[PDB]
């Protein structure tokens, strides 16, 4: 019964492994034959292994005592010259921005010969479930939100005259029928229509494009293949007959405006561009009409300890000259990602230390303390792991966000600690996200190691 | 909203002990407090026309 089947399976496995071992042994014998042929191609120089000299330098001699019945040979010790050591450290992955750490199946492809009609969930579900509108990426690492979407789930003039080929407007009595069927969707087409076969992909693309262009016919025919405007009207008619600063989380509540019922109002944050509220929202942040440099402590941005939103602060300098050097507004350096060069060397205090290549004036951007974004419990776990060897790099960014740069960070991770720091760090909300920037407390000199007070962070 | 009554107290911050603070009003040029006073209104650096809600004034 079961025992017999198990025994048969065991015998089959034994035969298979025996055959595999025999084949591997044959291959290994062939490879060792060619290897030994290569080895015997050339001999080696005679290594007589002479016993050096007899106290050439007059130093101590080695007392190699043979525990058997043999005399104790004596050989002077040939000491080896010393080599400079290097402070201990672990490997890490270079990184510039942040990186958060997590803690009937589908419609067919229009690409390829195989195609059909998709209308159960419209025709656009592959490119809609995965979206990161903040920085326009597909399945972004920066914003791994709840992601409710899952499992891959206007006035214009009439097109008068038959533009190019025959148009649907040029048809005798079709525009009034079109007006009628859009009115009901809130002489006429009496001529019989044509009968032309339409592929599934073509039909799906036509439906998707008609879902947006609507009454437009010339352009929707131009983008499509063939797709006669008269035929387009034919399918349109047929279809009707057939049928304590937190992250700036965007708001899309249609029940009521942003007033005591909005996450942004709850989070006391300005409704940025990604918010789906009205353009005249109360929480909307007025931009800067600043002349330059946006460093007047007054600037509502500076008063709110905030960056300059490119879509709101327009003349301030947060939008003009994107692909260039540092902009006129000094409250945009961290958004552009431009920082100061840093170096690595053995610290004069302990371990490694970061020495800046160029002098930094008072309150001037130096670097960004990026790394891996982890949760508070994940921050505790990572900090314990790092402190197991007595070296922690955990830093506080937001109320529930912690930046760690042990396994992944930048050169600014090795910041020295001193009672008279030469640098200081402040948190600024950049484009709806929180970042940590490095600033010089005084006019630091060239090449001096940067000092950072650890009392500001959770771990001092 | 009350008119900005000047306060004269050198080497003394205006915080919970100043009439300007009690009136929720900014210290103006006529105030004789320290030039780095907490309630001092920063001059808005508008490019022009100061008519957008953008300017704190
Ligand atoms: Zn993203
Ligand atoms: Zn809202
Ligand atoms: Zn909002
Ligand atoms: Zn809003
Ligand atoms: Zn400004
Ligand atoms: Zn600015
Ligand atoms: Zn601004
Ligand atoms: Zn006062
Ligand atoms: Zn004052
Ligand atoms: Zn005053
Ligand atoms: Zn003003
Ligand atoms: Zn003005
Ligand atoms: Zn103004």
């Amino acid at each position: 019964e079961y025992m017999r089947l198990r025994q048969l399976k065991r015998f089959r496995r034994a035969d298979e492994v025996k055959s595999m071992f025999s084949s591997n042994r044959q291959k290994i014998l062939e490879r060792t034959e060619i290897l030994n042929q290569e080895w015997k191609q050339r001999r080696i120089q005679p290594v007589h292994i002479l016993t050096s000299v007899s106290s050439l330098r007059g130093t101590r001699e080695c007392s190699v005592t043979s525990d058997l019945d043999f005399p104790t040979q004596v050989i002077p010790l040939k000491t080896l010259n010393a080599v400079a050591s290097v402070p201990i450290m672990y490997s890490w992955s270079p990184l510039q921005q942040n990186f958060m750490v997590e803690d009937p199946e589908c419609t067919p492809n229009i690409d390829g010969p195989n195609a059909k009609s998709v209308q159960r969930e419209q025709s656009l579900h592959s490119f809609h479930t995965l979206f990161c509108r903040r920085c326009f990426k597909y399945d972004c690492f920066l914003h791994r939100k709840c992601n409710y979407s899952f499992h891959a789930t206007t006035e214009t003039a009439l097109d008068n005259k038959p533009c190019g080929p025959q148009c649907y407007q040029h048809l005798e009595g079709a525009k009034e029928f079109a007006a009628a069927l859009t009115a009901e969707r809130i002489k006429p087409n009496i001529e019989p229509p044509e009968n032309v076969e339409w592929s599934g992909a073509e039909a799906s693309m036509f439906r998707v494009l008609i879902g947006t262009y609507y009454d437009n016919f010339c352009a929707i025919a131009r983008l499509i293949g063939t797709k006669t405007c008269r035929q387009v009207y034919e399918f349109r008619v047929k279809e009707s007959s057939i049928i304590h600063v937190y992250n700036y989380q965007p708001c899309d509540h249609p029940r009521q405006p942003c007033d005591s019922s909005c996450p942004c109002v709850i989070a006391q944050n300005f409704c940025e561009k990604f918010c789906q509220c009205s353009s005249e929202c109360q929480n909307r942040f007025p931009g800067c009409r600043c002349k330059a440099q946006c460093n007047t402590k007054q600037c509502p941005c500076y008063l709110a300890v905030r960056e300059c939103d490119p879509d709101l602060c327009l003349t301030c300098g947060a939008a003009d000259h994107w692909d260039s050097k540092n902009v006129s507004c000094k409250n945009c350096s961290i958004q552009r990602g431009s920082k100061k060069h840093l170096l690595l060397a053995p610290s004069d205090v302990a371990g490694w230390g970061i020495f800046i290549k160029d002098p930094v004036q008072k309150n001037e951007f130096i670097s960004e303390y990026c790394g891996e974004i982890i949760s508070q419990d994940e921050a505790d776990r990572r900090g314990k792991v790092y402190d197991k060897y007595m070296c922690s790099f955990l830093f506080n960014l937001n109320n529930d966000f912690v930046v760690d740069a042990t396994r992944k960070g930048n050169k600014i991770r090795f910041a020295n600690h001193s009672v008279n720091p030469n640098c200081y760090a402040k948190v600024m909300m950049v484009n709806g996200d929180h970042r940590i920037g490095i600033f010089a407390k005084r006019a630091i000199q060239t090449g001096e190691e940067l000092f950072f007070d650890y009392r500001y962070s959770q771990a001092d």
